[PDB]
């Protein structure tokens, strides 16, 4: 099965703003590009990187072409997470087996998953279905940090397990922790899934329809179906990046003063950084306003010191962070 995540796709309505902003403000560098002078000429798409996270961002060309119909439904939206394979037919094999629908077999290979996501499988590199033409910087060493700490994903309401059994069953997926978190008279519920090396953790997030609408039924309504909420970076030196980031423009959500009282404290606090720990070590982590239209797909910068999983108090600390911004 998929050993890690090669690359997620961004499928945008303009991609000078999308670009420019994980370019200018992240910090992105762009790798490779195609469109129309390489033979596609359906839309324009430019592969960006920052240490080992690789996102490709795609922009459509002409109206009514698939990535056209995608953005008008979604808003700029992840439309695939493409997992890399030791061995791509039987990453293929395995997943249609679990059920996953074969939406283009191995010409490489795409398979279906939760909502209308795509999972591309590819070699454990370049996506490739496109041909590429390289900028000079695709020629040289990447750092390896940042890397791709784990992808959020909102559900619909009593898809929780389902989701989580498909993934056990077609990725080599399974449990890794679940927390229940309550904000005001909301709750959301949520599986983290993660395969045994470790290269793929994803967040499975349902809202609680036996309580009041919040976060992620707002996430759902304004992507209009189950999707990535956020990509969480792994960082060395959380306080550090988001200073410099903050100074590129970077809009971090706030935490009251009165969270940092309770408790390099004042690093935190001057950051909006949030500390949590687990039976290993500390994690800290704060996630960036949502820079799309819609509100929808947002950033995580992550510190793990040894911590290994997640802390219920960070996430309920975030998940008030971002009800506070939703007001
Ligand atoms: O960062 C995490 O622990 C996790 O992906 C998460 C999910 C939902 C809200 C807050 C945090
Ligand atoms: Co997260």
């Amino acid at each position: 099965p998929p050993s890690d995540i090669a690359y997620a796709e961004l499928y945008v309505a303009d991609d000078r703003e999308a670009s420019g902003f994980l370019v200018d403000s992240l910090g992105f560098v762009p790798l490779a590009v195609a469109g129309p002078a390489t033979g596609t000429h359906d839309r324009r798409s430019t592969v960006l990187r920052s240490g080992e996270v690789t996102l490709v961002v795609t922009q459509a060309l002409a109206p009514d072409t698939p990535v056209a119909r995608y953005v008008e439904r979604h808003g700029d939206s992840i439309a695939d997470l493409a997992f890399g394979c030791d061995d791509v037919r039987s990453c293929f094999d395995r997943a249609v087996l679990a059920g996953a629908e074969a939406l283009q077999a191995p010409t490489f290979a795409t398979v279906s998953g939760f909502g209308d996501i795509r999972h591309t499988l590819v070699p454990a590199l370049l996506p490739p279905d496109r041909d590429w033409a390289l900028l000079p910087a695709a020629t040289g060493r990447t750092g390896p940090r940042p890397l791709l700490d784990h992808v959020a994903v909102c559900l619909e309401s009593g898809t929780l397990r389902s989701t989580a059994e498909f993934y056990e069953a077609a990725f080599d997926m399974p449990y890794y922790s679940s927390e229940y978190i309550e904000v005001g008279e909301q709750a959301m519920d949520m599986i983290f899934v993660r395969n045994a090396g470790g290269g793929i953790t994803f967040t499975l997030i349902e809202p609680d329809d036996t309580r009041v609408p919040g976060q992620i039924d707002q996430f759902l309504s304004a992507h209009d179906g189950p999707g990535v909420q956020h990509l969480a970076f792994l960082v060395d030196d959380i306080v550090g990046s988001v200073r410099s980031l903050g100074d590129r423009g970077v809009a971090f959500l706030r935490t009251p003063g009165a969270y940092y009282d309770l408790l390099a404290i004042e690093d935190l606090r001057e950051t909006n950084v949030l500390a949590d720990r687990d039976e290993w070590g500390y994690l800290l982590q704060i996630f960036t306003r949502s820079p799309y239209p819609r509100g929808t797909l947002f950033y995580e910068y992550i510190q793990r010191n040894g911590a290994r999983g997640f802390g219920s108090s960070n996430i309920k600390a975030l998940a008030e962070a971002v009800e506070r911004e939703r007001e």
